[PDB]
């Protein structure tokens, strides 16, 4: 099936997903000298006060902390949105080497990984049905740098160990996904997709400016994850992460000057 090897990586997936050539894929490089300043947008609101998490999975692509989005618990509403999106899931991009990783690009820089909280538009009942629409998610997009720990992802980092293959899950009550975000809400936002299969075209991308800096020691037990389940032999889950895709006919807006 699909992956990120030299037989099954993103240069493969058209074959399957021929959505991949779209005309709104995602993600892009975002260049910042022509991205324009946008009036429209309204204020960014990020409600995470009431989320509640459920489980940590290996999806032998990444790994996700789901979340109960049986109600308004968690939302991402304003900026670009029309709307409230809950939040569903968070997963993660990251590289072999600390200078590649993102899959969103700034002036073609690759950043160590990306954060990326997944929310689904509610207008549209649930997430299977809200991915067949052209507004149907949010995503919020927040680059990770090496430099200093970041407190709030210590506790993902820590229970890594317990999740190493494939089709491995864990409980991850009680976490709180606000200690996950960088003090400014600055952002960049486009109209894209998925970044992995089935690529739907269905995502309101919201990328912040500011990188949250985790440390080499968080980032290097990302790198201890496995795309492979138990008793197969060890592939190092490591750039897990689509490159940039053609802008084609889109504009990126920016929330500041
Ligand atoms: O916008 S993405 O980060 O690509 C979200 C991907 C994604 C999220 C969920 Br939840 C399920 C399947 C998926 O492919
Ligand atoms: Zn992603």
């Amino acid at each position: 099936h699909w992956g990120y090897g030299k037989h099954n990586g993103p240069e493969h997936w058209h074959k399957d997903f021929p959505i991949a050539k779209g005309e709104r894929q995602s993600p892009v490089d975002i260049d910042t000298h022509t991205a324009k300043y946008d009036p429209s947008l309204k204020p960014l609101s990020v409600s995470y006060d009431q989320a509640t998490s459920l489980r940590i999975l290996n999806n032998g692509h990444s790994f996700q902390v789901e979340f109960d989005d049986s109600q308004d618990k968690a939302v991402l509403k304003g900026g670009p949105l029309d709307g409230t999106y809950r939040l569903i899931q968070f997963h993660f991009h990251w590289g072999s080497l600390d200078g590649q990783g993102s899959e969103h690009t700034v002036d073609k820089k690759k950043y160590a990984a990306e954060l990326h909280l997944v929310h689904w538009n509610t207008k549209y009942g649930d997430f299977g049905k809200a991915v067949q629409q052209p507004d149907g998610l949010a995503v919020l997009g927040i680059f990770l740098k090496v430099g200093s720990a970041k407190p709030g992802l210590q506790k993902v980092v820590d229970v890594l160990d317990s999740i190493k293959t494939k089709g491995k899950s864990a409980d991850f009550t009680n976490f709180d996904p606000r200690g996950l975000l960088p003090e400014s809400l600055d952002y960049w936002t486009y109209p894209g997709s998925l970044t992995t299969p089935p690529l739907l075209e269905c995502v309101t991308w919201i990328v912040l400016k500011e990188p949250i800096s985790v440390s080499s020691e968080q980032v290097l037990k990302f790198r201890k994850l496995n795309f492979n389940g138990e008793g197969e032999p060890e592939e190092l889950m490591v750039d897990n992460w689509r490159p940039a895709q053609p802008l084609k006919n889109r504009q990126i807006k920016a929330s500041f000057k």
